[PDB]
């Protein structure tokens, strides 16, 4: 007997890599790319 109270009202979007919480979720979907290992014209051009 332990039904009642129950709603994903709440809802909170924290990321994996960094673990940064946000308010929206496209930010952080977009957000994620940042960790992409493998970036060219980075550090060095070749
Ligand atoms: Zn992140």
């Amino acid at each position: 007997g332990s039904s009642g109270s129950s709603g994903q009202k709440e809802k909170c979007f924290k990321c994996n890599k960094c673990e940064k919480t946000f308010s929206c979720s496209k930010y952080l979907t977009q957000h994620e790319r940042i960790h992409t290992r493998g970036v060219k014209s980075g550090p060095s051009s070749g």
